[PDB]
């Protein structure tokens, strides 16, 4: 069970990566 | 202690979704 | 192995809650 969760938590580390690089987008107006 | 994490990993999963939904609402010009 | 899943889980908690409160402005008109 423990290995799922790593795998859990990987793949929102990767969503939370692509969350906070066009967050960071929208708000400095990046790429127009 | 795994089942606790587990509990946090899921609520980090539902907090993640909706993130998505509303970046993806501001990328696209959805609703407005 | 269960701590070090743990401290992943915080960051993201961390990451995930900053990631609300930007969006959140974005959404809102905070802050113009």
């Amino acid at each position: 069970e423990v290995e799922a969760l790593e795998k859990k938590v990987e793949a929102l580390e990767a969503k939370v990566q692509k969350l906070e690089k066009k967050v960071e987008a929208l708000e400095h107006g990046w790429d127009g």
